[PDB]
C-alpha cells in the first residue's frame, strides 16, 4: 500500500484514547486510560478529557476494577470539535439540545460496562470519563470498539496521492477518511430519533434504525445524519473511489434510495425514515449517482437491473420541462439553500448533466430509442438557459429570471455540465466565483452567509475545467486548510460547512454543535486532485476508455492512482519552469484512452516502444500499459 504514513484510518478497532488533555478534580494515573501501564482512580467528583488525535467512532465499554458507593455513576461523553467538550453533555444530534453522556452505574461492582451498537457515537475526536459521586472508582481501561467501514481494511486503500504540496496530500487523506467515517454498519442508523432545551436537560440518542440492505453503506454525516442522502453522493461516490474503492457501501445506499421510487419516477429527498419529500435536484441526485456508479464499477449486470427506474425518473424530471424550454421547479427541497423554485440554473445544470448521462447509458446500452427526445431537449435547455439566465454584466448566471442573485451551485454545476456556450464564459465563470472569496473560502449566496464545501467542490471541477488549475489549488489551500487545520476542527474529518465570517455557525441549523465535522460531500478535493491535478479521468465503464489530462498549474511533483476491476491507473510527472521533466501513467491493459498534455511537445512511448506523436499536446487510440513521454 502506498503512502500508508498519510493514512488517517485506524491500525485496530480495539482504540483507546491517544492522549490526555485535560484533568478535573482529583485522579490519580489518568493517563492509564490512554494505554499506559496501571489503572485510573477516580476519587469523588471529577473528569478527564482525552483526545484521540482523530475523529473515532464505535462502542464506549468501561472497566471497572473497583468501586464503593453502591451509587457511584461514571458517564461517557463524546464530541467532535473542542468547542463542545464538556463534563455533563455531548455534541448534539437533533434539530435542539445536546445529548446525554452514557451514564455506566460502576456502584453494581467490578465488569465491562457496555451498552453496545444501540449507543453508537458516529462521530467523536475527545472523550470525557465523568465520575459524578463522591466514591472512589478504579477503572482498568475505557476504550471503544471502532465501527465505522465496518467491513473493511481501514488502512488497504487502492487508491493515493502525493504532491509537492503537504497541504494538499493531507487534505486529500483528510477527505478519504472522512468518507471512512461516514460508512457505517446499516443497522445502525437514523440519529435523528426526535424527527428549547438548556445544558441541564439532555437528550436522549439512540442507533437503531436498518436504512439499508447489506453490512456496509455510506450516509451523510458520521454522527449525524447517518441516513442516505442523494446530493452527498454527486461528491461522495467519486471520492471514494479512487481512495478506498469501497463501492460497496455506495451500491447498498443508491439500491436503498431506489427501492422508494414512486409510480410517476420520482425518487426519494432521502433513505428512510426521513420525511417523504418532493426535491427536483435530489431525485436528479439519484439519476447522477446510478449512472457514475455504474462509470466506476462497470457493472452491466447492475446497470441493466435499474435501467428502467432510471428511465423512469429521467422521465419524471423532463414532466417538469415546460413551454420556455426550461423546468420549472416546485419544490424547494434542496441542499439545505433557500430559494428554489422557477428556472433555477443549478436544477438545469444538473439535468443537461443528467440528460446527457443518460444518452451516453443509453448508447451503452442500444437503446436508441429515447436517445432523440433526451438530445434534443438538453439542447433546448442550453439554449434557453443561455438567453434568459446568463447576466453577461456580472459574468454569471442568476438563480432565475426573475432575480438578481447569482448563485454558486448553479454557476459551478453550469460550467461542470457542458451548459456554457463557450470556453471563454466558462473562464468568465470561474473568474467571477473566484472575485467573491472571502478570508474563509467560497461563498453560497443561495444560502445566505454560508461557506459550504459541498459546493466548493463543484467549484474546484468548475475552475479546473475552466482552465485555471491554480486557482482551483488556491480555493483548496485556503478552504480546506481552514478545515483541517482550524483548532476548533478535527484535523482528520471535513465539516458539513460553516459561516463566511469563520464561525462554525451553519445557517439552517441554529443547534450549532449538531454541525457534523464528518460530512462526506465535503471530500471534493481527493476525487478533484486524482481526477484533475494528476489528470486520470475515467471516459468509459470501469476504465474500459480513459483520458490523461494533468493540470499541474504550479505543481512541481505529482504521484497518483486507484485502483478498477479492470485494473491500476497510475499518473507520475515532475515539472520545474513551466515544463515537465518527467511524465508517465499507466493504465490497464486491453483498455484505449486518449491524452491532452497541453503545450508539452515530443513523443510518448509504450512499454514495447511503440511511438506516438503528440500533435496539439495530444494523442488518441492509445493502448493500455506504461506509457513515458521522453
Ligand atoms: C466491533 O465492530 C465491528 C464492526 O466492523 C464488528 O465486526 C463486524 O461484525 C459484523 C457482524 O455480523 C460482521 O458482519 C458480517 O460480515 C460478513 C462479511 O465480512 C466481510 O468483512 C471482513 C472484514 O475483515 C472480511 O474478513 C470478510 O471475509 C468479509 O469480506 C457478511 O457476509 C455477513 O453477512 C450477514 O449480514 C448480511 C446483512 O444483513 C444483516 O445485517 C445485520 C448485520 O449486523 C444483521 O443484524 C441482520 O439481521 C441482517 O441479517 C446478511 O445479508 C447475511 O445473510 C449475513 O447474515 C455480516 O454482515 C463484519 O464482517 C465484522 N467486521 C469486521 C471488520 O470484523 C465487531 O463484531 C465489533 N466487536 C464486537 C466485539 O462485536
Ligand atoms: C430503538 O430504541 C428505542 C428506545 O430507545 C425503541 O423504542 C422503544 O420501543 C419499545 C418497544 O420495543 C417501547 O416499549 C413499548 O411501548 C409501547 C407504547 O408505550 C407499550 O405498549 C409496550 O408495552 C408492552 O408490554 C405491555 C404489557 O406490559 C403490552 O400490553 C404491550 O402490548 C407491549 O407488548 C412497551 O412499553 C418503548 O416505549 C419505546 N421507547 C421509545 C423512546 O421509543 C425502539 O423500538 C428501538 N427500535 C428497534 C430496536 O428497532
Ligand atoms: C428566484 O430566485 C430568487 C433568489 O434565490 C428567489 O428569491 C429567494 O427566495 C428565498 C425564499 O423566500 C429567500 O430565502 C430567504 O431565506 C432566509 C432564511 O429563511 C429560511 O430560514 C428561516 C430561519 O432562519 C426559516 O424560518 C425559513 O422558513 C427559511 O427556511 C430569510 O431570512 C429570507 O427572508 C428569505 O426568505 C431568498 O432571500 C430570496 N432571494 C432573493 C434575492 O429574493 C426566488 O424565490 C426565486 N423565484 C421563485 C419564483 O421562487
Ligand atoms: C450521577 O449520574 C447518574 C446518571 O445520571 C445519576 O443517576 C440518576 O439519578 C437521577 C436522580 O433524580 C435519576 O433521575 C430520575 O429522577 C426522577 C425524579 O425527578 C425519578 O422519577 C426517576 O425514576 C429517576 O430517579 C436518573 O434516572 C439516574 N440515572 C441512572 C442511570 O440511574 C446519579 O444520581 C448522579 N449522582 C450524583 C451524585 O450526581
Ligand atoms: C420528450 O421530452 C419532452 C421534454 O422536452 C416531454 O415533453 C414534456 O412532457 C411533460 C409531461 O411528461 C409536459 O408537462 C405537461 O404539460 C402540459 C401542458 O401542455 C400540462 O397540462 C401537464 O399537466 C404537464 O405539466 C411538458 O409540457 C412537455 N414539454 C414539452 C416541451 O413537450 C415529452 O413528454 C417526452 N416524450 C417522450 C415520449 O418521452
Ligand atoms: C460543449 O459545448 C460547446 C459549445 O458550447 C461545444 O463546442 C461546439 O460544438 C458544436 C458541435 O457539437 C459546434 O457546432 C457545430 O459543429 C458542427 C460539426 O459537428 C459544424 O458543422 C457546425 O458548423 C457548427 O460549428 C461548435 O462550433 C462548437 N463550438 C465551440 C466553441 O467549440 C463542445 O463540443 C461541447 N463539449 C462537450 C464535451 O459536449
Ligand atoms: C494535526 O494533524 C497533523 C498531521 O496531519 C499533526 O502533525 C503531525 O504530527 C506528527 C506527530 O504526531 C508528525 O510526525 C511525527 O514526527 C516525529 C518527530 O517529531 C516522529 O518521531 C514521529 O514518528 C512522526 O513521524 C507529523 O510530521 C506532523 N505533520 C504535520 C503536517 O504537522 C498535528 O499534530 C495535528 N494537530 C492536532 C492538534 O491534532
Ligand atoms: C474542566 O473544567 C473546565 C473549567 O475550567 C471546563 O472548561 C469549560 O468548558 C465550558 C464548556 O462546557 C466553557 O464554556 C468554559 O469556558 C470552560 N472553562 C473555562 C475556564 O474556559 C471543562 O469542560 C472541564 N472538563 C472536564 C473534563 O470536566
Ligand atoms: C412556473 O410554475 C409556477 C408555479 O410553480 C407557475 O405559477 C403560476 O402561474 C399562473 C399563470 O397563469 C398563475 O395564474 C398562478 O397564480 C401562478 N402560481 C402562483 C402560486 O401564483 C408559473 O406560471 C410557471 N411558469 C411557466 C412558464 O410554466
Ligand atoms: C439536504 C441534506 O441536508 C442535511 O440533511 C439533514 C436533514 C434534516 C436534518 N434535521 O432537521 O435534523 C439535518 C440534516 C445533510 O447535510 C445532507 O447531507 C444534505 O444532503
Ligand atoms: C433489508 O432487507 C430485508 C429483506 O431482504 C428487510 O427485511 C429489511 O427491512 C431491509 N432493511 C432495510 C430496507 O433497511
Ligand atoms: C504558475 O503561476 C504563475 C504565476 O506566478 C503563472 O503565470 C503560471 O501560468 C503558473 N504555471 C502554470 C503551469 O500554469
Amino acid at each position: 500500500v502506498p503512502y500508508e504514513e498519510y493514512i488517517l484510518a485506524p491500525s485496530s478497532r480495539d482504540l483507546a484514547p491517544a492522549s490526555v488533555r485535560q484533568v478535573n478534580g482529583s485522579v490519580t494515573n489518568a493517563a492509564a486510560l490512554t494505554g499506559a501501564g496501571g489503572q485510573a482512580t477516580f476519587n469523588g467528583v471529577s473528569s478527564v478529557t482525552y483526545d484521540f488525535g482523530i475523529n473515532v467512532a464505535g462502542i464506549v465499554s468501561v472497566d471497572v476494577a473497583s468501586a464503593s458507593s453502591e451509587s457511584a455513576f461514571i458517564g461517557v461523553t463524546f464530541t467532535e470539535s473542542s468547542m463542545w467538550i464538556s463534563n455533563e453533555a455531548c455534541d448534539a444530534t437533533q434539530d435542539a439540545g445536546l445529548d446525554t453522556p452514557l451514564w455506566f452505574a460502576v456502584g453494581q461492582g467490578a465488569g465491562v460496562y457496555s451498552v453496545g451498537k444501540k449507543y453508537t457515537r458516529g462521530a467523536f475526536r475527545y472523550m470525557t470519563v465523568v465520575s459524578n459521586t463522591t466514591a472512589t472508582v478504579s477503572l482498568n481501561s475505557v476504550k471503544i470498539n471502532y465501527t465505522a467501514s465496518p467491513i473493511q481494511d481501514l488502512r488497504a486503500y487502492t487508491g493515493y496521492f502525493h504532491s509537492s504540496d503537504e497541504l494538499l496530500n493531507r487534505i486529500w487523506y483528510a477527505g478519504a477518511y472522512t468518507l471512512q467515517l461516514c460508512s457505517i454498519d446499516p443497522t445502525t442508523g437514523d440519529a435523528l430519533v426526535g424527527l428549547t432545551i438548556t445544558l441541564p436537560q439532555t437528550d436522549k440518542w439512540w442507533t437503531n434504525y436498518t436504512i439499508t440492505n447489506g453490512s456496509s453503506t455510506l450516509t451523510d454525516g458520521a454522527k449525524r445524519d447517518r441516513l442516505v442522502w442523494p446530493g452527498d453522493m454527486s461528491i461522495a461516490l467519486e471520492s471514494v473511489a479512487v481512495s478506498t474503492e469501497d463501492l460497496y457501501s455506495v451500491r447498498t445506499a443508491l439500491e436503498s434510495l431506489y427501492a422508494l421510487q414512486k409510480a410517476d419516477g420520482q425518487l426519494p429527498y432521502a433513505g428512510k425514515p426521513f420525511y417523504d419529500t418532493v426535491s427536483f435536484t435530489y431525485h436528479l441526485h439519484s439519476l447522477v449517482g446510478a449512472a457514475s456508479y455504474y462509470q466506476y464499477t462497470g457493472d452491466r449486470a447492475w446497470l441493466t437491473r435499474y435501467w428502467g427506474q432510471y428511465k423512469k425518473g429521467v422521465q419524471w424530471a423532463l414532466s417538469g420541462v415546460d413551454s420556455t424550454g426550461l423546468a420549472n421547479i416546485t419544490a424547494s427541497a434542496d441542499w439545505l439553500r433557500f430559494g428554489m423554485g422557477a428556472h433555477n440554473i443549478e436544477a438545469n445544470a444538473i439535468l443537461y448533466y443528467v440528460l446527457n448521462d443518460a444518452i451516453s447509458l443509453a448508447q451503452s446500452l442500444n437503446d436508441n430509442a429515447p436517445i432523440r427526445n433526451w438530445t434534443a431537449t438538453a439542447a433546448r435547455i442550453k439554449t434557453v438557459a443561455n438567453e434568459l439566465l446568463w447576466d453577461d454584466k456580472n459574468g454569471l448566471y442568476t438563480d432565475n429570471e426573475t432575480t438578481t442573485l447569482h448563485p454558486q451551485d448553479g454557476n459551478s454545476w453550469a460550467v461542470k455540465a457542458n451548459l456554457t456556450l463557450s470556453a471563454n464564459q466558462s473562464a468568465i465563470i470561474s473568474e467571477s466565483l473566484a472575485a467573491r472569496w472571502g478570508p474563509y473560502g467560497a461563498p453560497a449566496p443561495e444560502a445566505g452567509a454560508t461557506v459550504s464545501p459541498f459546493i466548493g467542490g463543484f467549484e474546484l471541477q468548475a475552475h479546473y475545467q475552466a482552465g485555471q488549475p491554480d486557482r482551483a489549488l488556491d480555493l483548496l489551500r485556503l478552504q480546506w486548510g481552514f478545515m483541517l487545520d482550524d483548532p476548533r476542527m478535527t484535523n482528520s474529518t471535513f465539516i458539513e460547512g460553516y459561516s463566511t465570517d469563520g464561525s462554525l455557525v451553519y445557517a439552517p441549523y441554529t443547534n450549532r454543535p449538531r454541525v457534523s465535522h464528518a460530512h462526506g460531500w465535503s471530500t471534493g478535493p481527493t476525487s478533484a486532485l486524482t481526477i484533475y491535478t494528476a489528470g486520470l479521468r475515467v471516459t468509459g465503464p470501469a476504465g474500459a476508455t480513459w483520458l490523461y489530462k494533468p493540470q499541474p498549474g504550479n505543481l512541481t511533483q505529482v504521484e497518483a492512482g486507484f485502483s478498477t476491476r479492470l485494473g491500476s491507473f497510475a499518473s507520475s510527472f515532475s515539472r520545474s519552469g513551466g515544463r515537465y521533466q518527467e511524465l508517465s501513467f499507466t493504465t490497464p491493459n486491453g483498455t484505449t484512452g486518449s491524452v491532452e498534455l497541453g503545450d508539452v511537445s515530443g513523443q510518448l512511448v509504450s512499454e514495447g516502444g511503440v511511438k506516438v506523436q503528440l500533435v496539439g499536446g495530444k494523442a488518441s487510440g492509445l493502448q493500455g500499459g506504461k506509457w513515458r513521454l521522453n
